[PDB]
């Protein structure tokens, strides 16, 4: 009955971890769990030069700091440095309401306001434990107000319109924010940081065959050039073709494209005149007639990209329209043309395989989710990290949290877009008819009798987050933006007389709070300038 | 105007008075709140436990502070539950048996956060030492400063009433129902009616329009709130929900109980409730000023109520018939649904488990958070009762499944009742948490308001450890990221140094349990 110590050692450790892949993923990888495992286990990336990643990947979502950057002991202005990285405050949607053709400037609603509203990542206040949203809805289903939610909600609002930035000069928090930043320069970073900080061995050659043992589990990576990497885990970064964990492992992706229509981007950087126009602290979705467009602005010039289906529009006219949105030359432009897939592997470790990254589960780039995806299944691959034991619960259990995280995910996104009132096309009226998740329905369900959906709640919490990343305000940014309100107030309000008269000093505070800081902070172009020393 | 406009509470007790206070707070005088109580004169001196959010969740949206309420109900500290001999075999002891290794057959569950290193908690590098031969030290004394805390009979609190730990109170259930009725009648507007309800009226789609009293008043209302206890006069009786017998989940359903007068000059007052285990269930202490409550829990298909009398009065040496006792069969399980129509259930009327982990009182502020966050129109939408409905299921099964782990895993196989434990089928929760535990993983690392999201798995990771390491189930092997990770192991080297330091530095210049609560409630 007693206790057992095992044996004296006997190192029943991974002894090395190859990463397939020099994207984003495969040097987010190799950087933290060389940052995790203390110099105790080699780490190889096998990258092919001569095999593009896939280019793009420039905005973020506010917890790469605190999730990823935090644990490499990299501060915020020291990476930002060095990938020409800007202030992301909120997803700005143009034209997701009204119908016609993709234009960068906003169509007017029937009401006389542009068509334009703002995801921030701001926090909501709250009022007699109930968030500001609650107090804004009740207002509007009363006929109270006119006022849209996001104007009501958030000062960031006043402060994007004005195109400030979310600090001050003496680099103050205003506001709550993410990222934009050069993906190329990011991953030239964190591969010098893995290199050079972290023990990590670069070989520049391309995978040919995938070596298995007769239990099906990997043993090394043969190269073109007649190299063969032996492992002991593998990390498989090597994109969306999955040579690892969908080819080598057989392992089947679950095509989700009956969830999400989209499938397809053209992108580019456009050279951009900062001094005449500023610099958005935001990224821009603008609707097009088969998808929608980013912006993701930094200094010098703006990230740019045409997500569409391809079953309702070609290469071709997605071109067209990319390039008229923004006057591009489309016989003299350098084109990104990519093709994605949206969904999830069965498993996203199988054997001594793990992926990571687009070679993983995928949503379209929306609400900026991939490089999230990286840095949270890296988080949990150091937490679930193995022994040559390969306990079936440590795979189990990270299983389940990508899972959870990507599920989590995809309801959002399905909230953009099965609540568009465009009918305009037939991208349009096909995402009146996707499949919804059984979850994303209990919320809306949530949502439609006024309750709120998934309140926001210290690495407990920013993991937690993973299983709930979009909270309440995120929910009333998409839907109150669309247009689904609640079938009536939240009860509970109608019996709250000191509570209303709280949230409405909420609301005058929100006002002032944008006056102030509209003309109080600087241009994003200014601290951008400041940040990164162009002036 | 759909609004409710009159809500009607049956029954008082903690359950009645505290639904009142806290509607009578969140609707801001624009309800009219009933309170329909039978006279039932004899409230006796009945010790009752809690967890650490009652402040929080409950008194701090009332407004009222923490002193103020425990000075009205003679309350005391509790830093945990301690268990006494649920690993040995015998009779019921208050002093605990020898293991094997020559430690008592003692272990506690307090309520401090455990540090972590390298996002890592301290439970996980203890684990580690402890199944490589490292250290033969137990759970709660390694990864607690508390543990030492309460071997002293050492105060939560500073003589300046400044915070040393976490901790839940200890109370006089009477008394704070007494204190909550007051409040509620004198400053929220709530009225008193003493008297018995004889005849419930409802209409032909099932909902209740008004309670029929005795002395002839008709009291109409909108929302109908089920205070009744064990009967569930409204939701059980009138409205016909079923209600879930999960005795194949847990098998006490009876206890006896008492207070006994206590010499806290002689002996101290201990800062927990401790659980000393019996041939047939187990047995609380509750000590407060001068006395402890003390109940035997017990299951009625292994022990008689005569032979469960017998067993609590031996245990403390209490002379049968010259003692008053309190019997109560328990209802254990939860009603199909909390809320039907206009009528929802709080406190005994909706579920109940025994208080191996103090559940009662928290069942009961957790139900009246959701009602108020889900607060209906006269329309009952059917969303609201339902996710009412769930919160109260999810809040219900977790603590129903913690509790069954203490019990299914316990190496007593002695009696009837400690082999019957282990036939149960182990719920499919904890199949899972077990599961996970013995990989090495954290089971519900903690967050830390959305103290609302802790009613949703309100057991975190240290709390399990506390019960299955306290109990011997240890996991399979160490968590196998520690091994490649030499300095987070040296940091958490230093943690486990930090924990004796605070033991030895608070046990030292905190007051006596005793002195701080003669302190606050101003004994002379
Ligand atoms: C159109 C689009 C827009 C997106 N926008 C965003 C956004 O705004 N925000 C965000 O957070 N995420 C976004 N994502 C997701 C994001 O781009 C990715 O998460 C990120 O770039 C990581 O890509 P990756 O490294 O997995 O794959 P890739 O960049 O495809 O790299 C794959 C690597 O594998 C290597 N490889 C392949 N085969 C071999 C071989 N045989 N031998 C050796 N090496 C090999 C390649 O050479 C390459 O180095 C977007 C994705 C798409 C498609
Ligand atoms: N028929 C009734 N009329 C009024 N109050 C009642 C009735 N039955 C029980 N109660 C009350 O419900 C509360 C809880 O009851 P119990 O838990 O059975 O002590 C007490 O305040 C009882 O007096």
């Amino acid at each position: 009955s007693g206790l057992v110590p095992r044996g004296s050692h006997m190192d029943n450790r991974i002894k090395t971890v190859v990463i397939l892949g020099g994207g984003t993923a495969g040097w987010m990888t190799a950087a933290y769990l060389g940052k995790a495992l203390q110099n105790t286990v080699k780490i190889v990336v096998l990258e092919a030069p001569t095999i593009p990643r896939i280019g793009v990947g420039e905005a973020t979502v506010p917890n790469l700091q605190r999730a990823f950057f935090d644990y490499l002991g990299i501060p915020e202005e020291e990476w930002m440095r060095e990938c020409n990285a800007s202030y992301k405050m909120a997803v700005k949607f143009i034209n997701w309401r009204t119908p016609g053709e993709g234009s960068p400037d906003p169509r007017t609603l029937d009401d006389g306001h542009t068509d334009t509203f703002h995801h921030p990542f701001g926090l909501l206040p709250s009022a007699d434990q109930i968030p500001l949203s609650h107090y804004w809805a009740a207002k509007r289903l009363q006929g109270e107000t006119d006022e849209n939610f996001d104007e009501a909600c958030f000062a960031d609002t006043a402060i994007m319109n004005a195109k400030k930035a979310p600090r001050f000069l003496d680099m103050r928090r205003a506001t709550n924010y993410a990222w934009h930043f050069d993906a190329s320069k990011v991953a030239a970073f964190l591969r010098n940081f893995a290199v050079t900080k972290q023990a990590v061995e670069h070989v520049e050659d391309e995978m040919t065959e995938v070596l298995t043992d007769e239990r099906g589990f990997i043993t090394a990576l043969r190269t073109k050039s007649g190299r063969i990497l032996q492992g002991d885990l593998f990390v498989d970064c090597s994109g969306f073709r999955g040579l690892l964990i969908n080819k080598a492992m057989e392992e089947p992706f679950i095509d989700m494209s009956d969830h999400l229509l989209c499938n397809s981007a053209v992108a580019t950087a456009v050279p951009h005149d900062d001094e005449k126009n500023g610099v958005e602290p935001y990224t821009s979705s603008i609707a097009m007639e088969a998808g929608w467009t980013w912006k993701i602005p930094m200094l010098g010039r703006f990230g740019s990209g045409h997500v569409y289906s391809d079953h309702f529009a070609t290469q071709d006219e997605a071109t067209l329209a990319f390039s008229k949105l923004w006057g591009l030359d489309p016989d003299n432009t350098e084109f990104n043309h990519v093709r994605f897939r949206v969904g999830r592997n069965r498993r996203a470790w199988v054997r001594n395989c793990v992926s990571v990254g687009l070679a993983s589960c995928f949503v379209e780039p929306l609400e900026s989710s991939g490089i999230y995806f990286i840095y949270a299944a890296i988080h949990m691959l150091a937490k679930h990290f193995p022994d040559k034991t390969f306990d079936k619960v440590l795979v189990d259990r990270f299983n389940r949290e990508i899972e959870e995280m990507f599920d989590d995910t995809r309801d959002f996104l399905q909230a953009h877009y099965y609540f568009s009132p465009r009918v305009d096309t037939p991208f349009w009226r096909a995402n009146k008819e996707l499949k919804l998740a059984d979850s994303i329905k209990d919320k809306v369900e949530t949502y439609r009798a006024g309750l709120p959906v998934n309140l926001p709640v210290y690495y407990g919490n920013f993991e937690a987050e993973f299983r709930n990343f979009w909270t309440n305000g995120s929910y009333y940014c998409i839907f109150a933006g669309l247009g689904l309100m609640p079938r009536n107030p939240l009860p509970a309000l109608a019996y709250k007389p000191q509570s209303i008269a709280e949230a409405e000093l909420l609301f005058a505070d929100v006002k002032r709070k944008g006056d102030t800081l509209v003309e109080s902070l600087p241009s994003t172009y200014d601290l951008l300038r400041q940040l990164h020393g162009a002036s």
